[PDB]
């Protein structure tokens, strides 16, 4: 289906899609890549 | 995908923009402020 040439907001729309999703991908990955260690992190 | 009636490739366009300028704040930002402290880090 997909958005036509003139939507409401689908420029800006895509620019906080992809900076969000993008930075959820990076963050896990750090916070996940860590994990893999687990050498006395700060744990609750 | 697909494409809109008359666009050349603005969503995309603006979904890769964000990703990408996001990134390099929220990165900067980060070796950045570890720099603030200057206490023996990594550096060759």
């Amino acid at each position: 289906s997909t958005l036509p040439q003139h939507a409401r907001t689908p420029l800006i729309a895509a620019g906080v899609i992809g900076g969000l999703f993008i930075l959820v991908i990076v963050g896990l990955t750090f916070a996940v890549y860590v994990r893999r260690k687990s050498i006395k992190k700060k744990r609750a």
